[PDB]
């Protein structure tokens, strides 16, 4: 599986 | 902010 | 930014 | 397997 | 066997 | 054999 | 964007 | 950038 | 978008 | 032999 792990500032 | 985690098994 | 890694076994 | 590795900044 | 290669961007 | 062609532009 | 190509025996 | 690389055997 | 075409054999 | 074509993505 591919994991993903962290945290974006702006959604658009 | 928008926290992002989990995992994906497929690509497309 | 969000981390990526692994692998995935099929495409679709 | 396909391997991924890296960071995304932008959700969509 | 199917060969993928480059980069993704963003999440969705 | 089945061939396969095209791209992902987004990671899920 | 991840180029996809190649050929596979079966679809499963 | 998440660097995508590698061979699937099956596609679903 | 993914293009696939071909044909399917059997493991026999 | 049972011959395939389209597409896995289906478009608009």
């Amino acid at each position: 599986p591919v994991k993903v792990w962290g945290s974006i500032k702006r959604l658009t």
